[PDB]
DNA sequence: GGCTACAGGACTC
DNA sequence: CAGGAGTCCTGTAGCC
């Protein structure tokens, strides 16, 4: 199998750049304002010009400002990047019917019957890069290898505006030299558990006893890391179908008062139904982020679809359940719909 | 034993 | 100082 992975560079920021070329060359930070106080919120992303100084996704907006006081700060316009992302995806489909759209800016394509070997794949990747450049003026990084995982790993080795190929020989090398934390699916909680049993490399997952690995990180992640180590990982490029749609909002002040929370919960439901488009969910969950940023949720499935009225009524109950089974104050409240008809 | 719901957890965008 | 969003997995309890 020959997988070709596409990942758009500095996406939200680059898009803002395309729409306002004047932003070219300056540090740009795309922000998500929570409305709690001037500047409350987090960074969604920023361009390289702002990332070389430490301003990266996930940090507090106020933190970004002390580092880059004259940087350009823009409010995230999700619908614009989504619309842009679609056009590029509809463009990637011309290169293969076997395509998995993994996120707002990533796509996997199976080009097993479009190229003979890697030299041809490489060329098809250069062609894809240019087509996107011309048609949307967005740069992208292309990763190419024998499976989704190594194709992704390839892309972020060649980020940004790059293209890299990890041949079958490179794969065996990576299995021995690549730090296992750099493997998709391994975050610091898991990395810490791995770099605690001298597992710092994929290869040394084969010498560790199976149940020792399982009991630590779980059966799924263990079989996953082992299949990669043996160079047997073969997940197919599947068409993705949205499984859940939701909305969550930050409240002006923390609270445990139902009537003070209700307005925010109801707005989340209204906006959720709008996004639901014409999908009919059979399950609903009320999700709350607490005082200490922990996440709590309670949900329910119905033998039939949930109407907006049933959503309103059920959401209060679920929220009441959260309030009596947990003593912490709420900071963000929202809903999530799933199990679509 | 193992499958289903449900709630916590981890990861990534 | 901590946004908004979505997917997959696990331990538990109920059940056949
Ligand atoms: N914490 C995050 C992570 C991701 N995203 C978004 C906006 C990013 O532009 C888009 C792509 O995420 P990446 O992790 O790929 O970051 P960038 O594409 O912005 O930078 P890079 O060149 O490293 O791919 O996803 C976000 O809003 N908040
Ligand atoms: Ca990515
Ligand atoms: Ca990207
Ligand atoms: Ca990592």
């Amino acid at each position: 199998m020959i997988v070709l992975f596409v990942d758009f560079d500095y996406f939200y920021a680059q898009v803002e750049e395309v729409l306002n070329p004047s932003l070219k060359g300056k540090p740009v930070v795309v922000c998500v304002f929570s409305g709690r106080f001037e500047d409350s919120g987090a960074v969604a992303t920023a361009n390289y010009e702002a990332r070389k100084f430490g301003v990266k996704a996930g940090i507090p907006i106020v933190e970004a400002k002390k580092i880059l006081p004259n940087a350009v700060y823009l409010p995230m316009r999700k619908e614009v990047y989504q619309q842009v992302s679609s056009r590029i995806m509809n463009l990637l489909r011309e290169y293969s019917e076997k395509i998995e759209i993994a996120s707002i800016d990533e796509a996997y394509l199976d080009i097993s019957d479009k190229v003979r070997d890697y030299r041809e794949a490489y060329n098809l990747g250069l062609e894809i890069k240019n087509k996107i450049l011309e048609k949307e003026k967005i740069t992208v990084t292309v990763g190419i290898s024998k499976n989704k995982v190594f194709a992704k790993i390839a892309a972020d080795m060649a980020k940004p505006n790059g293209i890299k190929v990890i041949d079958d020989e490179e794969v065996k090398r990576l299995i021995r030299e690549l730090d296992i934390a750099d493997v998709p699916g391994i975050g610091n909680i898991t990395a810490e558990k791995l770099k605690k049993l001298g597992i710092n490399k994929l290869v040394d997952t084969l010498s560790i006893e199976f149940d020792k690995l399982k009991g630590m990180i779980g059966e799924a992640k263990a079989k996953y890391l082992i299949s990669l180590a043996r160079d047997e990982y073969n997940e197919p490029i599947r068409t993705r179908v949205r499984k859940s749609i939701g909305r969550i909002v930050t409240m002006k002040r923390n609270s445990r008062n139902l009537e003070e929370i209700k307005p925010y919960l109801f707005r989340a439901i209204e906006e959720s139904y709008y996004k639901l488009d014409k999908r009919i969910p059979k399950a609903i969950h009320v999700v709350a982020v607490t005082e200490d940023l922990d996440i709590v949720s309670r949900g329910r499935t119905f033998p039939h679809g949930i109407s907006k009225e049933t959503a309103y009524s059920e959401s209060v109950k679920l929220l009441q359940k959260i309030l009596e089974e947990d003593e912490r104050k709420i900071r963000r409240i929202g809903v999530r719909f799933s199990k679509f008809i």
